[PDB]
């Protein structure tokens, strides 16, 4: 069956840029925080959260992040730090409605980097706590690997290729990369995958 019954009311789509540098920049800190909220059953955008966050430890973007995601100096000037900005969340999601107990939602990103490595890392250099929802979620390449029977290569390109989808925006742009992790969750329920948790 296209577009099966789904086990979230709500998917999350989360999928963060932060600073880098060749060779990496350390400690690395979130300076893109989107979250794209979709129907679970439909997987249609319903809701955007999107801001850009001011970094401390190394407050000037390098040339090579700058290049790599588009993110200039003056979208990350004058932000809020990303304690704040996780604040922000908190009061989103609760507009959102998804802090209702019978309201289940669950964060998705392409690989498990953003929510196994750098917010848990960054908060805790921070001394900061991670919200409970932060806890949870689905990793993109492993949900295609069973709903393709196949491990892509690389990320959103390949499973974008894997689908015959056009790519949407530009890759390394936090937004543009969740568009095409919206893209590919609706192309994966057309074709009759149910999705599932598999953070640990
Ligand atoms: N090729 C790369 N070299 C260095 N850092 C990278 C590279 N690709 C991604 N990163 C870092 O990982 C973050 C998330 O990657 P992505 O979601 O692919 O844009 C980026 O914002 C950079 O901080
Ligand atoms: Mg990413
Ligand atoms: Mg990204």
């Amino acid at each position: 069956m296209s577009f099966p019954p789904q086990r979230y009311h709500y998917f999350l789509v989360l999928d963060f840029e932060a600073t880098c540098d060749k060779p990496q920049i350390h400690p690395q800190e979130i300076i893109e925080f989107p979250i794209l909220k979709l129907n679970g059953r439909t997987m249609e955008i319903e809701s955007t959260f999107h801001m850009y966050v001011q970094p401390v430890v190394h407050p000037q973007l390098t040339p090579f992040c700058t290049e790599l995601t588009g993110i200039i100096q003056a979208m990350v000037d004058g932000q809020p730090s990303l304690q704040q900005v996780l604040e922000r969340v908190d009061e989103w999601m609760a507009k959102e409605g998804l802090l209702d107990p019978n309201v289940k939602s669950i964060f998705v990103t392409c690989g498990d980097w953003d929510l196994k490595v750098m917010l848990p890392g960054q908060c805790q250099y921070l001394g900061l706590p991670v919200a409970d929802y932060f806890k949870q979620w689905i990793n993109l390449k492993k949900a295609y690997s069973f709903a393709m029977g196949c491990w892509p290569k690389n990320g959103l390109l390949d499973m974008n290729k894997g689908l015959s989808l056009q790519h949407i925006g530009r890759p390394h742009s936090g937004i543009d990369d969740c568009k095409n992790i919206a893209n590919i969750m609706k192309t994966l329920a057309y074709r009759g995958f149910i999705f599932k948790q598999t953070s640990k």
